[PDB]
């Protein structure tokens, strides 16, 4: 019928037993003291991100999962660069989640645990699973607050948690079914069911053509699968003309590499090579449904790179929407050839800043793995905006250096202006970095390279194994923030 | 107290039974930069008179495979009684660090800063464009950040994360594994194997081998051995005796 | 404090609910029907491998774990070889017992759930765990008998499971530890703990030497490690003259291939190299131990493959102590090297039969992977009998051919009698098997390549992470049925 997760704390020093949250004291008095008397029975006390089920100890409640929190107090830890008590309660949350769904409970009740968009994050992120084309699948779970003093709080976990949850299965969906048409229809239904001060533009191939975007087309005509341009526009400022915050994402549906092409070996996790686009698509949805008040703009080039007898060449040459020539060396390096001419048209607004994300290099996987996401930016005071939004949300970024040091190993080129991929082996994700840059003017400008961050086997606790839809709710958090 | 320096000195470095691929094998002569550059630097500030003491502390072994050669699977115990699988015998700046970063601790010393030629990884992450500097100090990543503005030897910094420590200490037969889990972040997990071998709050741990060589990105440098980051080192004994 | 892990079964048609084991019923009852009410306020069905924790039912017991079984009357599984019951019991306590473990409950009884025996093996085989070099350590576990009405079964399984876990502490031990000698002084105790019928002789270098035994040596002298040859007696017959059954095992305690030099990925794993020479003497000492009237003789070559000046060298003629020469074209094909001069000696004892067991090839692997053992062998008889034996134990054996067509590959030879490598790259287990067969004249012999069952991940439920001591059991019970 109906499950019930509650929390508990580490016991401090000068305490006698560890303390229950406030939910667990109340439901432990409603009881008669029977939870805290089973759980001592039990044994060993429960520590951070374990928990424990106790059967029959209330007739609405046949299951109840309590779930270590760790130490009440926990705040924003110096070294690991986040708010370690918001990261105690997600994991917690998660890991009681799955033992009720386990037992086959179709709606379950979750204990704010002193946070409750932490806790509300930790149970939808932490359910989340895409089974859409399995016969076999777990019991779907509803997940609600325990209580009504916490409402405003979980509704905005559920919120960032379901802008993350949109980026995975966009990202997990198989590139025959997530094509740049179908790709671009879901974000479409989605911003319009957020908000209806949106517009949407999915553009056609003679439009890309018009704006003459030989870089990205380069890459598209390889493959039968039309390619599009998505724009998007979400209106929330009070001022209409107030310039706009440009979001910019990497839509490779599939990536085989081309005629560079990539080795067999676990090739299809490449259905995620357009995890820049979902993920700054779907931010741009969740801020929509905040209602955020300021004006965004979401560009996402969607194409696939597939080997065939129109594909692009090792050697060729082809012209950006700036004019300036590119030597396409590696027709794997393709992410920063159709983010050159969505990063030039980017600038067409005239906007305040300019935040683009791609799953670029697997430079950067080999730099920082699934730590954090590396973001190279001309500027310091969007470096420490996002770095502060990453401690609150717990989806940590690491600063990566754009130096011309780097710039100089792929301008160092036989035929063009720009080489696609550098003189040297070394520091892959630095100079498609640099590669980047030779397309931007604007002094507000960041790349998040997230190929690192892209998969979850069990390093972020709440987040089954699978695509992970990483930094979305950093994202989030810092337009909310700007918008304030 | 003393400011400690320690650097790992492998004279060559081929591998081992983990044997490398023969292309360039021979720029691992160079194995060793971390204790050059660290003995340099204490040579330097010895010359400058710097009124502090100093310590340096530098292994030195090459790693050869023969029939008494380390196997990967063995397990060793360092100094302080952690049991250590050696998975891959080319991880083994780290074997060696753990040791001296061991007996480093019997100073007491005011900070301790290591430098190693450490991981292919760190190339792939920044290649000769900055040293990477883990540290559990942000003064300690302060200082060496300034005195790299003034030198022109750039450092940058990486992430010491539990995340990574995870990593290391999955381990089938031993407190700790000698390479991690996954192929992912091979500096920082290698950073964090360090890590379970330091205790003490101010601790900076190096990964020079990205700029282990110069071709032409350092103008000043003709093509070969750089010996970086050396001046950004004497620069912060500099700093930090005023 | 303690323990107890009890099984149900699944429900049958005509029930009306699912079936405890007598004990489970017996316990209900002793709980005035409180464990049966609790199991069904907990939800859904316990099914196979599954299991659920009751807490504070009974002073004496504040952690009960029930298991689900299966189909109670589960015998003999025609598609898969095995007994399934039996198989359904050690999962399904195991499982158990590692609940309890989680819990760090230092002792558990338990339900001998129909098949004591079978129980017992799930909890020893299960608990297992290689942690003598940690300092963090699971809490030890002592399993013992849920009641007094199965005990020669129970210990009977204690005793099989025990020298399956000593062979997985041989494998599992780094060669560093685990040398020539080390494994040698290990047997040598255990064999002697297990019955005074038993002689020993560690065999040194000069009498390798004495013996002729030019194969063998060839493969030592590379590393710096001494070899030696392993010979173990068990006179359990009572004609002290009756013929012996012989059992030879590959013991290369590391194998880094030599100068044909293995890849570093994963290379730790040869450390298990001797998983041959682990899995033949521990079987021995549990024959010993039971004191079965037969007469065993074991033999073990042991030494390390390592590159050094010393070392073989590709394409060098070395002669075998039957005067065969061996040309060895891939030093990393040691194994059948050392047993080449292992065979030969075990034909001096006149033996009944002659089974030999090694690590042997990663085609093994590629063909079976850990489904089952591949077992060459020129009696069908024989063949019988391990098959019969590996579907009482669950510990799978599956037939490979010994046929001239493997043979005329490594009989055609460029400098001798014999090439260490076939002259194709395909069948690599058979013509391996081919290379042993020119060193046995005897009418009843049997190898095992054990390479596919070195590890198990997760594919034998009661057997964690690690060296697996396969297929030890399957050893024990042909030894026990051939004394019968
Ligand atoms: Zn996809
Ligand atoms: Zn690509
Ligand atoms: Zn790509
Ligand atoms: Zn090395
Ligand atoms: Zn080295
Ligand atoms: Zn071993
Ligand atoms: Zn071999
Ligand atoms: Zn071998």
């Amino acid at each position: 019928t109906k499950g019930l997760v509650l929390g508990i704390y580490s016991k401090e020093k000068e305490e006698d037993e560890p303390q229950f949250t406030s939910a667990g004291e109340n439901f432990n008095k409603l009881v008669s003291g029977k939870l805290r008397e089973i759980l001592n029975i039990s044994g060993p006390p429960l520590k951070a991100g374990k928990t424990r089920t106790f059967y029959g100890l209330h007739e609405d409640f046949p299951s109840v999962v309590v779930v270590g929190l760790g130490k009440k107090t926990a705040g924003i830890d110096e070294q690991e660069n986040w708010h370690e008590g918001k990261e105690n309660i997600r994991a917690a949350v998660a890991a009681g989640c799955r033992q009720i769904q386990d037992l086959e409970i179709p709606s379950v009740e979750v204990d704010p645990c002193g946070d409750a968009q932490a806790a509300a994050e930790g149970a939808v992120l932490g359910l989340y699973e895409y089974d859409d084309l399995k016969q076999k699948r777990k019991v779907v779970v509803s997940a609600k607050l325990h209580g009504s003093e916490d409402q405003e709080a979980w509704q905005r976990g559920v919120l960032f948690a379901s802008g993350q949850n949109l980026a995975r299965r966009l990202m997990e969906t198989p590139a025959n079914e997530m094509t740049p048409t179908k790709f671009a229809e879901i974000v479409e239904e989605n911003l319009k069911s957020a908000s209806i001060k949106t517009d949407v533009f999915i553009r056609p191939k003679s439009w890309i053509e018009e704006q003459e975007m030989g870089s990205f087309l380069s890459v598209a005509k390889g493959s039968e699968e039309p390619p599009v341009f998505l724009e998007i526009h979400y209106k929330g400022s009070p001022n209409a003309s107030e310039p706009p915050l440009v979001f910019v994402g990497k839509g490779i549906t599939f990536d085989s590499g081309g005629i560079s092409i990539k080795a067999a070996a676990n090739m299809d996790l490449m259905r995620a090579d357009m995890g820049g686009a979902a993920t700054i698509c779907s931010a741009i949805v969740s801020a929509a449904k905040l209602d955020l008040p300021i004006n965004i703009v979401g560009l996402a080039p969607l194409c696939e790179n597939m080997p065939s007898g129109k594909a692009n060449k090792p050697g060729d040459v082809v012209r950006a929407r700036n004019g300036k020539t590119i030597q396409v060396d590696n027709t794997d390096a393709e992410g920063r050839l159709i983010l050159a001419d969505a990063l030039c048209y980017a600038h067409t607004f005239n906007p305040k800043v300019i935040i683009n994300a791609a799953t670029l290099t697997g430079a950067m996987d080999i730099a920082l793995g699934s730590g954090a996401t590396g973001v190279f930016t001309n500027s310091s005071w969007l470096w420490n905006k996002l770095f502060e939004a990453s401690i609150e949300t717990g989806d940590r970024v690491w600063r990566m250096p754009l130096f011309e040091h780097y710039t100089r190993q792929v301008i160092d080129c036989q035929l063009a202006d720009v080489n696609n991929i550098g003189k040297y082996r070394s520091a892959g994700a630095c100079t498609a970095a640099a590669f980047l840059k030779e397309f931007v003017t604007h002094p507000k400008w960041a790349h998040l390279d997230i190929a690192g961050v892209m998969t979850n086997k069990d390093e972020v606790p709440y987040l089954r194994k699978g695509m992970a839809g990483r930094p979305t709710r950093t994202l989030i958090e810092f337009l909310f923030r700007f918008s304030q």
